């Protein structure tokens, strides 16, 4: 008997100096634990959030800028979200450096990964200037997208929730 709350499981991915590890530490702030992956020193960052009354998984995934298979990193990165197959995958992308940002999120598209895109650094772009339609960003792609400033902690509450939407469609 007892109680069973409905539980999910999201990678994080993207380039490194995004805001990954920002995003993580604000998403599940205390409920962490940092070890490895396996056989080697790449640092492997799991923890979870509780929201809506429904449990989630987070892992941070190595940073990388392709998932070809040209380092561990992508290797690893890869595997994950084809053969662990979360949930969700949260695509998070520099807002000011979309372009390049972008050639990793098309792979995922292209992998049939379920989704999210956290546009993070909205306020980094504005006091440079960098101007981006947020909406015709969601469109092209096809994919839901949210813009936030991780660091100066606004948006994360919208992600969450816009995570736990995204979930219940797989
Ligand atoms: N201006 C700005 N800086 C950010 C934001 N989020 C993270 N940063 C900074 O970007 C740098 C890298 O962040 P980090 O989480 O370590 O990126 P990671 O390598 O993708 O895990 C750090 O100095 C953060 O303080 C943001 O929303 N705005």
């Amino acid at each position: 008997g007892g109680s069973h709350m409905k539980s999910y499981e999201i990678a994080l991915i993207g380039n490194p100096n995004v805001g990954k590890s920002t995003i993580f530490n604000a998403l599940t702030g205390e409920n962490v634990y940092i070890g490895n992956w396996p056989g080697v020193t790449v640092e492997k960052k799991e923890g979870e959030f509780e929201y809506n009354g429904e449990k989630f998984k987070v892992v941070d995934l190595p940073g990388v800028y392709s998932l070809t298979a040209n380092s561990i990193d992508e290797i690893i990165a890869r595997d994950y979200i084809i053969n662990e197959k979360p949930d969700l995958v949260v695509n998070i992308v520099d807002a000011t450096a979309l372009e390049r940002n972008l050639y990793l999120t098309l792979q995922l598209m292209e992998m049939g990964a379920n989704l999210l895109l956290a546009l993070n650094k909205m306020d980094l772009a504005k006091s440079l200037g960098i101007e981006i339609d947020v909406d015709k960003l969601e469109k092209i792609l096809g994919v839901k997208v949210v813009p936030l400033s991780a660091a100066k902690k606004m948006g994360i509450e919208e992600l969450k929730k816009a995570i736990s939407i995204a979930v219940k469609d797989k």
